[PDB]
């Protein structure tokens, strides 16, 4: 007798997916949604190299610590890289006021131009510009000083009241940095500045601060009992800044005209720079991927997959792999799949006097391929790209804000890890049920064509009561079986 | 010859919904969950108009910038509106310390009583109350000053140490504002206050601050090289505030007894006030809606739909529209729907010698389930109540960016939640109808058994004569099979 | 003469909800929401909390004389303030960065209180004896903090003092001090002689100078003076130098800190008991393995996730129908069998001479067990929540913190409730599908050899004994014999 059987695809795949109902289900086709590979290097971003501070931190760079001269030509960058445990910062000990806020400002700067805000040789005619070096800021085995600040002291035995103004005609914000020095004794105050009770005043149209030396016994920091506090402000285009002092001013020498940009950040990384280009950079390495998720690093620059805690995110696209359910066909009354059917997901096996063969049902297969492809793309589309994450740093009196920031990051990460894993589990179950349903619907369509002209053999097969040649088989496969003829 | 067919509804609906598997599925019935329409106007909230500061900001209002006099009678409001056109704040240049914190405080204030904390004519017998006007704060082309502060100066080249106390007897918090003036020269310091080295002290039971004038050369802001810094504190009921000064005090004259309320806020909007009432206000306009979501504005006042970024949220309630699946019936062996069946979702078409009719039982059970599902989804989407604005000064960029990460993160999640739930439930709803049609076909097929031929297209060809009385029996579920096995 | 396929029923009154239906009575279900606690404060992993009682953190660390019972405190698992702690900074003034100090103590597992500047010998040129006050009274006498020392002039001299402490404790040392602000210049001279005094406090990373601000002030607890309190964490090996010409309320005792994990500060009016717990809330301890709880958002230890839900119940069994998407349950098989006590799906036979289908039932049990376990696994336990407090000039931060907490709580309450509703619908459909598949297997195995009644039963044309009935149940039915 001649027979036609309805069955489904199988292959040599060893891909496994999970559902809520079952773990480690081997499937014929699947897609990985989780990027876990990077190149372990620092790369250019959209063709623009980062700024590598190397042995310096942000403080050492912007103040011009003399160990940081290699950073002086710095113009434009795609992101800024601090290395772990930068050893060159504010060499002369003291407090850098609103330092974290300054770093947050630099996080949106794409370029700056360093310029001589107060030319050293001409700006300070009544004061000494030459004696301001210190062993606290040594370089090349000699006492030195910041490149961007100027330690003014008395000339002869006079420190007259100074007043210096700068008008911002750069057409951009100007970052102005200065310092206030705090001697360790009144005699030192007089030796450096003559005036016993001095002050510094710095005023713009939106900045206004006055500083008084606070002289006291202090522990030595790198053998220095003095202190030098550092301050900064953003001078708006067209605005004027006025410095007034009777002592203790560490005057601006160079300042920075800032250009604002999009998508920059400051990261800490021990990775090395290479001649690579990427659209996505993390502190551990660059990512070249189109997947929706990644488990490499929560800190990203550019356009990156969303970070999740997951170790596996795999969506099934094909069928259970059974090479010899909710709808009962796959792994049900059709107990196994057909490795012999290599051209579709669902199809037919026939056996007549002319021979036998496998043929996939193109219509049901292509409709299932279209649905599953839309499902995967729809899932990916809902997982919007992760753009440059903004670093957040807090000082030792901002622990509450630090913990709040951590709670926010941790909470969002919890939710997206849960969303990603759960959606994949649910959709994997639905995808397997979808295939089971398609096999079931295909079987029932063939059963409705043949009616009493064949007996059901139980395994998805029909044993014809007449002879069914290759032309007759094709009629069943394309759905035009002429029942009255037999 | 006589036939009865099982089928499903179709109509002229052009509504489309999406699923994970398919996009733009035309369906017979659906509900929009996303509000995108507003009236473009500012309205009253629960019958109470907002406070429109107009050309003034909060500082100009509370300090009493003379250009803001129309705001002085202000008593109660439902929300506060700043416009992008704020030209009137602190007319005399200076810093307003903790301004953002003050605005945050005002956001929960439903009414204030402006009152004379230190009557000008009696509080300061030893100082000059008349010389304290300035071109920086003009009104009507004449030099003036804040309506709520008093610029005390020396009288007869003397400025004695002043000490003035006020006991809060209002039974509410009292907001007290004052200023400290910083001359641009010692000559000016002496011309105004005589004393070269003055101070201001302001102390309550929980506030304690001392101010020293800082004289220096400064750039002119609005033709003024001096500065005046503004300060405020909340004086608890029963507490006393004591002002002590030897110069430079811009003294409180009027203060504010504050009443706390719920659901108020401060917004920035250039929309206009109209004679309308709403339960939900945004800066772009008021919303009149019961839908769970809206894409009009993240800033809301009152009881509002949840803001999402989505541009379409549509839940299918009916069936795919097929006018002349997981279970194989709809778009399956029953290849199409019936536009002729206008009274239900699933039913029967007959053709005897003597017509569409809906099956009330299967249709009404599906109606209840779909109605329960949509309501359950909507109930899970809790209403959005008044959002609190967040403003930060130029040394709070980190906190500003944290607030933005918080707002963006929640917005991402709810947009994802809303869109995904609709896609998932749309697919299950379509499959639900497919199951229902399938189950009804099998029920009728189980009633008819061998008394009819199964045509395969959802139709049964009767082997006996089936009149309108026989057809009704099939729909009823009361088909008498043995009675017609003998009528072949 | 008959073989029937059917499903389990029992006397369970449990109800679950789906998106489609409310209050569906089901045969088996599992509560995921913990709502019971013991109403007591307990030990955490064997270690008792620090009960501040009538004192707040300030009164404890300053050594408010009403807080003497707290002086030997060494180690604890968490810290408990009670509502309306009436003993704090007895002498009125500002405690600078108080909330930050509390945040620091939230990760402290133990401290060692020690005499940083021995009273009788550290201040040879100043008076250590006159520093008591009615603001800090104890036992009906004027008194003072136990951890600070109110230095004053000796005779009529208050020379410049300089005192240093080197931190040799191998741990961070918490140092506290105060600055006194008299109400008049005469009081300044009576106490400290010097009219214009200052205090300086400097370590390697702290540097602050303080000037007395003398002014008319309202009396707080009959005291018009003020005393402001300051603190710093002195790193191991670092030195702190105090320098003063008056007004210094000197450190007397300081605290060597040991850092720990999972501690916190809570406010609770519950009482301590001789109980041990892995999860503590301010309302009581929790003894539970459930993923969610609605008792309190503030937790210590390893706790179920807090949600606002009032019911979270997952159906595991079937709809209970005693005497659907796939059409079997509550469909052509109109009801369940209370007689079938050994499985979810099975058969009832009736020959001349109940049994559950073990294979489908056990496959259903494994699937449902995996689904419930997978749900709980995705709901990560809630670890110790870190309290957040803000001063009266930090209202924006307080509201931002509240937006975060409320925002996360909304999302987790939504996620938990929705997942349960969705999976409840899928579980019922799962059982419906299984019964249908079992019915379809029996109908295809016995083929035309039995009458198909319509209630899931088949009427045999032949005699089918206990050996034959087992053939149908075992899937080994020999159709050719009939
Ligand atoms: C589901 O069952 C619960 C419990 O029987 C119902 O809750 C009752 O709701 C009414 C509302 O007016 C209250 O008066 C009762 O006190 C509630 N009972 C309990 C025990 O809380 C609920 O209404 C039912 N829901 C539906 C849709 O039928
Ligand atoms: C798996 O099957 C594919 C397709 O038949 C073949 O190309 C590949 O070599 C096979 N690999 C193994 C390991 O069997
Ligand atoms: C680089 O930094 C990472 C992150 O802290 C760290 O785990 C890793 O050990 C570092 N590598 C080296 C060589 O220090
Ligand atoms: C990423 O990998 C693909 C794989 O072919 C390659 O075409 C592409 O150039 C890669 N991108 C980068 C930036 O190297
Ligand atoms: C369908 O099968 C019949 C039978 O062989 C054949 O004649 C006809 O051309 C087929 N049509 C298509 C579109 O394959
Ligand atoms: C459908 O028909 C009704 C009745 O004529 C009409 O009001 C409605 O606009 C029609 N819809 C479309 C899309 O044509
Ligand atoms: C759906 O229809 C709209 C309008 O006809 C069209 O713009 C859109 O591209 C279609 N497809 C999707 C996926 O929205
Ligand atoms: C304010 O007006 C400008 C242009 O006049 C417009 O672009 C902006 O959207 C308006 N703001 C609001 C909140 O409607
Ligand atoms: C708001 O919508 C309702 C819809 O029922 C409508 O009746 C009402 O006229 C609309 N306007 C107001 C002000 O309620
Ligand atoms: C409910 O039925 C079970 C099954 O036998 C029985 O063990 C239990 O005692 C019954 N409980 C009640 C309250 O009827
Ligand atoms: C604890 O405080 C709550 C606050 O509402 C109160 O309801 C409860 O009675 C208090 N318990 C005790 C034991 O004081
Ligand atoms: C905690 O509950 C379990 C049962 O849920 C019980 O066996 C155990 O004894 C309980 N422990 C305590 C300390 O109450």
């Amino acid at each position: 007798s001649d027979t036609i059987c309805i069955g489904y695809h199988a292959n040599n795949s060893t891909d496994t997916v999970d559902t809520l109902l079952e773990k480690n289900v081997t499937v014929t086709h699947s897609v990985n949604l989780l990027e876990d590979s990077h190149n372990g290097k620092l790369c250019k971003l959209k063709g623009i190299a980062p700024l590598q501070l190397g042995k310096c931190n942000i403080a050492g760079w912007l103040l011009g610590n003399p160990e940081c001269d290699s950073l002086l030509p710095a113009r434009s960058w795609s992101y800024i890289v601090e290395t772990p445990n930068s050893e060159n910062g504010a060499c002369y000990p003291g407090d850098f006021i609103d330092y974290e806020e300054l770093k947050e400002q630099l996080s949106s700067v794409s370029s700056l131009e360093r310029f001589e805000i107060f030319p050293k040789e001409s700006s300070w005619p009544n004061h000494n510009t030459l004696k301001g070096v210190t062993a606290s800021c040594s370089h090349g085995g000699k006492s030195s000083f910041y490149r961007n600040l100027l330690w003014l002291t008395k000339t002869g035995d006079s420190y007259p009241k100074l007043t210096n103004s700068y008008v911002n005609n750069k057409g951009k914000e100007v970052l102005v940095l200065w310092g206030v020095h705090h001697p360790s004794s009144s005699n030192e105050q007089q030796s450096l500045y003559h005036n016993v009770n001095a002050y510094v005043s710095v005023v713009s149209s939106n900045y206004n601060r006055r500083f008084t030396p606070e002289i006291a016994a202090r522990p030595k920091v790198r053998d220095q009992p003095g202190r030098m506090n550092y301050y900064w402000t953003l001078l708006e285009p067209g605005d004027t800044i006025i410095f007034e002092a009777t002592g203790n001013l560490i005057a601006p020498w160079y300042a920075f005209a800032l250009s604002r940009g999009f998508g920059s950040s400051i990261i800490i990384s021990n990775a090395s720079m290479h001649e690579c280009n990427t659209k996505c950079q993390t502190p551990q390495g660059a990512i070249n991927s189109s997947l929706p998720f990644q488990n490499i690093h929560p800190v990203t620059i550019g356009e990156c997959p969303k970070y999740v805690r997951s170790t596996k995110l795999r969506m099934v696209t094909g069928l259970r792999n059974i090479p010899s359910g909710l709808f009962g066909a796959i792994a049900g009354f059709i107990e196994g799949g057909w490795t012999g059917m290599i051209d579709g997901w669902y199809g037919y096996h026939h056996q007549n006097e002319q021979g036998s063969g496998y043929a996939a049902d193109q219509k049901s297969t292509q409709n299932a391929i279209n649905g599953i492809t839309n499902k995967v793309n729809s899932v990916i589309e809902k997982m919007n790209t992760q753009f440059t994450t903004v670093g957040k740093e807090f000082n030792n009196l901002e622990k509450r804000m630090e913990n709040l920031n951590k709670k926010v990051d941790d909470g969002f990460l919890d939710i997206w890890t849960y969303n990603a894993e759960l959606l994949v589990l649910l959709e994997n179950e639905r995808t397997l049920d979808f295939h089971d349903s398609n096999v079931k619907n295909l079987y029932e369509k063939v059963k409705s064509q043949l009616k009493n002209n064949a007996k059901e053999i139980g395994n998805g097969c029909f044993e014809f009561y007449h002879k069914c040649d290759n032309e007759c088989m094709e009629s069943v496969r394309n759905g035009t079986y002429d029942y009255p003829k037999y």
